[PDB]
């Protein structure tokens, strides 16, 4: 019954806010215009992006900005809200280039979570900024905490929670209540530094908004899927660094849960969300790509999969060599590492060379250009079936994307995923999900349902054995076992009954 959340990134530079035109391509290639009725129904949240800590450790905009043509976009959106009683504009503090750990406003993010004054300053500014530009909620896009700095994230979220929901009173919007998520971690190396206190990030939560995407990249030695919704047994495999994150868990505990090496892939990031207690799967939002990453220097034979290449790593691009061939985006933005959706569409549509293929294990299309040896990973309406599929199925919130902007010029994406989610005629039921590599953890959160005889005592349990005990099914680690489940070392809880 619950409406699944369908939450789109609107990204605008500085630059052209102060140049701010709804009339011109070259100038703004995105202005809000381009967010139809039709678009705004299909939407839940727009994350308008990027806003910033400062030196005062406030919520501020990027201190070159005009506030006069800020609030204009800022109120074009808002006014947006005529279309659809759902849509909350929420804004983004954060992203990458402020917020990684050697990004421009880094100190900022660190300081700012510090202290309990610094806190309620940073949260007052927050919600300060929601009330004066009428934005409807708080994304926080810090990329990423890091673990000292772990307990004083949750703090400031714990903190800008109370006021929100003090505003929410005081502005009676109970039937809209202001939002508060973050951008969280879409894979283990990252998700690592804050994996041990997921249930208390998560609390004080709308959504996290997983960002599975970007899961591969020029930083790799081998091409892969940035968005692999499963594994494919052909494709690279990864240390599980969450086996190291400091549970207090024992040995079979992090074994279940962690197996190593395993494939990066979204239903990962999402199983090892659901394997902690408290993590409920309703608030796990899972993130999309509206672009592709393309690689050169691939050599072949499986289509460019799993290959190495010669794709540079470095930002800025390097050089003037603008090798996606007919990415006419990329000329313009520099870099033909990065195209949008809408641009692999007429590269795709056009005479440059590209085969469209399709990996069934992974469930996600790729684009391989043979003469050159090039190779793109990206989502598609195809990839996204089987995405809003596994949604549904392990009950998901929802569905988060950058960015809008990428997105072809009648929004075919966002439709696809409005009407998987939404349209009384779409049936998914018979379509298959594959035989990709599922990720097999089993934590205290996703304990499966099991039956097994009632434990007995005095009888003499081999390794292997399964009872049932006071709620759950046990199993012991070794044999032979006389003792009541949970009451030392030598059982394992490895499901719940009923
Ligand atoms: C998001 C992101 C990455 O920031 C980009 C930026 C870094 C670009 O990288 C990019 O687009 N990558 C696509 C992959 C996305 C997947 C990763 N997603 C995330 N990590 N987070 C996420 O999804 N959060 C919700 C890069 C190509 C660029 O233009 O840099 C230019 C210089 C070339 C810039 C640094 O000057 C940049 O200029 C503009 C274009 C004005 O953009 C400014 C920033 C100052 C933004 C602050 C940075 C912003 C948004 O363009
Ligand atoms: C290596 C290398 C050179 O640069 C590295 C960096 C580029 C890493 O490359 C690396 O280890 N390459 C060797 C072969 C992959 C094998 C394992 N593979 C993985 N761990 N894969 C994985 O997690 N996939 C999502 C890369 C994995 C990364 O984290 O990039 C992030 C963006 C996702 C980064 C570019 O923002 C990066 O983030 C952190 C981790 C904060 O580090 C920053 C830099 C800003 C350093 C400047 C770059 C420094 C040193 O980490």
């Amino acid at each position: 019954s619950t409406r699944k959340a369908v939450i789109g990134y609107y990204f605008i530079p500085t630059n052209q806010i102060n140049n701010y035109t709804e009339t011109d391509t070259s100038v703004v290639p995105f202005p809000v215009s381009n967010i139809t009725p039709a678009k705004a129904k299909q939407l839940t949240h727009i994350n308008f992006s990027f806003l910033d800590i400062n030196s005062n450790l406030e919520c501020a905009w990027d201190p070159a900005t005009n506030d006069a043509k800020a609030r204009d976009v800022v109120n074009r959106l808002t006014a947006l809200k005529a279309h659809n009683p759902s849509l909350r504009i929420m804004f983004s503090i954060g992203g990458w280039y402020y917020s990684n750990d050697l990004g421009v406003s880094h100190a900022n993010y660190v300081n700012a979570v510090k202290t309990p004054a610094a806190r309620t300053k940073f949260a007052q500014s927050c919600v300060r900024i929601m009330k004066d530009y009428g934005f409807d909620g708080v994304d926080i896009d810090w990329e990423y905490p890091q673990a000292a700095e772990v307990d004083g994230f949750i703090a400031a979220l714990q903190e800008i929670r109370t006021l929100l929901n003090q505003q929410t009173i005081a502005d009676g919007r109970q039937a809209l209540p202001y939002q508060l998520t973050i951008a969280g971690a879409g894979g283990a190396f990252f998700l690592s530094r804050y994996y041990s206190k997921l249930a208390q990030i998560v609390a004080p939560l709308d959504y996290i908004n997983l960002m599975t995407y970007d899961l591969a990249g020029p930083w790799e030695k081998i091409t892969n899927h940035q968005a692999a919704l499963f594994g494919d047994a052909a494709g690279p495999t990864f240390y599980n660094a969450l086996r190291e994150a400091n549970l207090g868990w024992s040995w079979e505990e992090l074994t279940r849960a962690f197996p190593s090496p395993f494939s990066l892939t979204v239903d990962a990031a999402v199983q090892q969300h659901l394997m902690m207690e408290g993590v409920p799967s309703a608030k796990i939002v899972m993130g999309v790509p509206f672009y592709g990453r393309a690689f050169k220097g691939v050599s072949g034979g499986n289509g460019g999969q799993y290959s190495s290449h010669s794709t540079p790593g470095e930002d800025p691009y390097p050089n003037a060599d603008y090798w996606l061939v007919g990415c006419d985006e990329c000329v313009r933005d520099k870099d033909p590492r990065i195209a949008s959706y809408r641009q692999l569409e007429q590269m795709l549509q056009g005479n440059y060379g590209y085969q469209r293929l399709w990996n069934d294990k992974t469930k996600t299309p790729y684009l391989y250009h043979a003469q050159n040896g090039l190779f793109v990973t990206y989502d598609d309406a195809e990839s996204f079936k089987y995405k809003a599929k596994y949604i549904k199925q392990q009950q998901l919130g929802g569905v988060m994307f950058w960015h809008l902007g990428q997105d072809n010029r009648n929004g075919d994406l966002l439709a696809a995923l409005d009407r998987y989610f939404n349209a009384a005629d779409y049936d998914d039921s018979q379509l298959d999900m594959g035989t990709g590599l599922r990720y097999t953890g089993v934590g205290p959160g996703n304990l499966p349902i099991m039956t097994a005889p009632a434990y007995v005592p005095g009888t003499t349990y081999a390794q292997g054995a399964l009872v049932s005990y006071q709620g759950y099914v046990w199993q012991t680690k070794w044999g032979y076992i006389t003792s009541a489940p949970g009451s030392d070392s030598a059982w394992l809880k490895v499901g719940r009954l009923a």
